[PDB]
């Protein structure tokens, strides 16, 4: 038993990241087959940042001007392009351990591991949710970008994630790997809003079952009640709204402990309502709303 | 900014995981050079498990008897014996991913990431602390004994950590890689005791400094203290005692900040007497223990 927050093992991805250089300013790409992705910021100086016009700032670069290194070995950029909010360069080598990979466009409420690196070196690893706000709950710095966010199935590494830029509350703020942003949030130094943040529900029911399958359970009460009641009280905290869907992707869980999703429901209603009382749910002394489902079948099932 | 608790980058652990199968009994391996060490109760039926012999047990078993495993191919097992609680299995292979390490036996309130495994196939990766008790709470089940803790300096590997069992409290408890237990337990499935868990007192100051440094500062009160008050108040909570080296340790903290470490013991003395009336820390709602100050400046500093 034990539930911790646990990230994929970051093996496959460590051997993907490279450092990439654009005159001063150098940060992370991931090299996958002839190809790097990094954040097209890298093109500018300090001062650009503040209102880049990235056409014309990348019309200046040629591709000798982009310095891509893998541990101590350059290698050759051949071709340069840039989609949306990263650029690719074409590399002349093919990434001998390039693992079986796609590119994903994750949901909100979904999770996914960060490897953390600083200027191609693999730093750290742990795990985010992209939050319904379409922000994440990271640690970043200067030197982190082009770090990248994905998930593990079996052999495939799905990559979901680049990271660019941090947000005036500390939160940060990326985009999937064709350089679309996950929310309304554009790559320049400017003040950006990315509004309420809102509480991932069928999440938060997830880790009740967690805590239950690991002994706690003290928080089960005699109650039940129904989706529009209880979503009156979620609106109230900013919570989601649980739908059927929510309902049924629970099942497994609902069937494991033999406590229904409503009757979940009920017992997570008092506790928003009157709070925890001092105690504590799987070691933490709030409602963690950052384990899918899945999540917790993985960690709870174990098995492979 | 932002503050997480991170695991290393684990790939260089994951070439080094193997399967480990006598009789019916499965479990994790560590291959290194031409050795494979694993938990010595791999030679266990359930039976046995209750009071075993590990003595008569292990002589029963020949070379052959051992089913070593790394991915889809068999090592060839030339040679077996007993260290403490571990067995060291010689095979005819030398790990060809074998990376530069050492054994290390840690000290209580130091961390290190864990590569949580199934029957040899790395599963997810985590940070635990080993607590003043020397148990972990960790993430385990069956298959997952073998499962190694571990810390890197750039390109050394310290292995530190075997998971060998679970207490009645849903702690955890192992050894070194010399198959020493940290703590006063035994490979026996018997009910054992671990003793008053304390708090780390240094780890929960540094990731208040964190704090501090990410921005979270409601707590600074307008007090000091001296080691000999703090500690009388340490005590009560179950705090362990502060003392000069934790001071000088938390020297960079404190200096980073401009906030004194008696300053800051203060401001903790409160928080404990008075709890967090609601309010949060870097997102949690208790007071954290499981980050070192070099788990603190490392990630604050970020470089490298």
């Amino acid at each position: 038993s034990g539930f911790r927050k646990m990230a994929f093992p970051s093996g496959k991805v460590e051997g993907c990241m490279v450092q990439v250089t654009c005159g001063t300013t150098t940060l992370n790409g991931l090299w996958l087959d002839d190809v790097v992705y990094c954040p097209r910021h890298v093109i500018c100086t300090s001062e650009d940042m503040l209102n880049p016009n990235y056409e014309d700032l990348l019309i200046r670069k040629s591709n000798h001007n982009f310095l891509v290194q893998a541990g101590n070995v350059q290698l050759r950029v051949i071709g340069h392009s840039m989609q949306n909010c990263v650029l690719k360069l074409k590399v002349d080598t093919a990434n001998p351990k390039t693992p079986k990979y796609k590119f994903v466009r994750i949901q909100p409420g979904q999770t996914f591991s960060v490897l953390a690196c600083y200027n191609g070196s693999p730093s750290g690893v742990y795990q985010c949710a992209m939050r319904p706000n379409f922000t994440i709950k990271g640690s970043f710095l200067n030197g982190l970008c082009g770090s990248v966010g994905f998930n593990i199935d079996y052999d495939c590494v799905s990559f979901c994630y680049m990271h660019h830029m941090e947000l005036p509350t500390g939160v940060h703020a990326g985009t999937d790997l064709e350089g679309n942003f996950y929310g309304p949030f554009v790559d320049r130094q400017t003040a950006q809003a990315a509004g309420t943040d809102t509480t991932i529900t069928v999440n938060v029911l997830a880790w009740l079952y967690a805590a239950v399958i690991n002994g706690d359970r003290w928080f089960l009460n005699r109650f039940t009640t129904t989706l529009n009641d209880f979503n009156l009280v979620a609106m109230k905290y900013n919570y989601e709204p649980l739908t059927q869907d929510h309902v049924d992707i629970l099942g497994p869980l609902s069937a494991q402990t033999g406590i229904a999703v409503l009757d979940m429901c009920a017992s997570l209603k008092e506790l928003l309502q009157n709070g925890m009382n001092g105690r504590t749910i799987l070691g933490s002394a709030l409602l963690e709303d950052e384990f899918t489902p899945f999540d917790v079948v993985r960690q709870c099932s174990g098995v492979t």
